């Protein structure tokens, strides 16, 4: 409840990219986490591909685990996986 921001699209425009996760945490990275607690940590996230069964290897799921998230937090958010720049 505030009117500080929410008036003209000037101060939208500095409000309208994901800085956290608040982009996914809605309808994504809610639908990723397969805790839906609005975190995900590589022991939940091999079950993502590992339920699929298909013909990955779990090997891969550290390795991009690692990779994806740089805050070394232990956990992976939408904002920390996204901090991918320069490719
Ligand atoms: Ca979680
Ligand atoms: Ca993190």
């Amino acid at each position: 409840h505030s009117s500080g921001h929410i008036d003209d699209d000037d101060k939208h425009m500095a409000e309208r990219l994901s800085e956290e996760e608040i982009g996914g945490l809605k309808e994504l990275f809610k639908m990723i986490d397969t805790d839906n607690s609005g975190t995900i940590t590589f022991d939940e996230l091999k079950d993502g591909l590992k339920r699929v069964g298909s013909e990955l290897m779990e090997s891969e799921i550290k390795d991009l685990m690692d990779a994806a998230d740089i805050d070394k937090s232990g956990t992976i958010d939408y904002g920390e996986f996204i901090a991918a720049t320069v490719h």
